[PDB]
């Protein structure tokens, strides 16, 4: 009966935690986050070159935004629109020109390239940026774009 | 067995309670204010009424709607911190001279500054809260601190 | 049996919460917080004189950054570096010149003074600031420095 009283005690404590946490999830995402599925996009609010942006995300325990579906891309687009700043994606074709991959080396499972892209303009575009219209364009990694990580 | 798993679970819940409590303080610093079961959080920037209202609803909340002196003081704390008057959620856009909450219910509390609301120029249907906590009906097209409540 | 299944169910709920909380904690700390051990450093993003900075932290349920080990100092330095702004620590030698103490009155158990410090320049430097290189310098409390609290 004791273990029973203890189990019922935990049920209440857990119910409380779930309810309190549910509220704080909303508070946290406002105004720089976007939740899509099990993924959370969150912008740092400023721009940085690719390598620096990548470092920020990885050291934070996540990685640069990597939309893998129309839904994720649409969620990421909301942050880009909100900040009115094109953002860097995690993908590059730095290893093999013309072959874009995730930070793990895997090939793209989704893409939303603007017509004609990627075009490796000037023979020097190995990074990818997402516009406010949600379309993608390969861009020089040295350029500064909105830092958006995924967790 | 059960006794062993219940003790493990109890430890898990106690750890979560301590960790969540700490996390709450971190989250609220420096843009949020917890008052009762409500949480006011500022976006840190200004926007006109329509844009600010959309920002809050899209975030799963709504614009700051203080319904008591206690809530008003909490909200005012954020206003003082950012040094910027904020938009409240109430407007008399439907019926002039009658301010209401987004749902449509009449105000259950107000903290108007002397003489307000005065519909200056015949075009003030929105409400702003000053750093002194008092309210003033203001033009909805004006840009004020965005503060939502969750 | 009925209890066993109840414990099994609750534990799944709890471990799911543990996973959700872990994710939201990472999101929360990006880009203005740093966790080290059981301590969490979080910057307000702006500068304030010591007294105002101290009140902001205490009112938030914490206190000004008080690195007590090389590891904590390193974590704090990350925020100072990210914002590129020297930050105030919680320690002062206001009560007894030359003797820096934590808000509790307790003497320092760790220090990372830059060469020549603390020097009490002008005979009025009773506060402590941490540089982007992580080194400390006693600084006049009236100066404005990055506000970083620990929770
Ligand atoms: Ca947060
Ligand atoms: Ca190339
Ligand atoms: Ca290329
Ligand atoms: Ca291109
Ligand atoms: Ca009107
Ligand atoms: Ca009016
Ligand atoms: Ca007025
Ligand atoms: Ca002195
Ligand atoms: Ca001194
Ligand atoms: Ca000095």
């Amino acid at each position: 009966a004791s273990l029973r009283q203890q189990v019922e005690a935990l049920q209440g404590q857990v119910q409380h935690l779930q309810a309190a946490f549910s509220q704080y999830k909303k508070v946290e995402l406002f105004p720089n986050g976007q939740s899509v599925g099990e993924k959370i996009f969150k912008t740092a609010g400023f721009v940085k070159p690719f390598t620096e942006a990548q470092l920020l995300c990885t050291q934070a325990g996540g990685q640069l935004a990597s939309p893998r579906s129309a839904a994720e891309n649409a969620a990421l687009q909301q942050l880009v629109v909100a900040k009115n700043e094109a953002a860097f994606l995690s993908m590059t074709d730095s290893k093999t020109e013309g072959k874009f991959t995730y930070p793990t080396g895997e090939s793209l499972v989704y893409s939303n390239w603007a017509p004609g892209e990627p075009n490796d303009d000037g023979g020097s575009e190995d990074c990818v940026e997402i516009f406010t219209n949600g379309k993608w364009n390969d861009r020089a990694c040295g350029e500064k774009r909105l830092v958006v990580c995924e967790f």
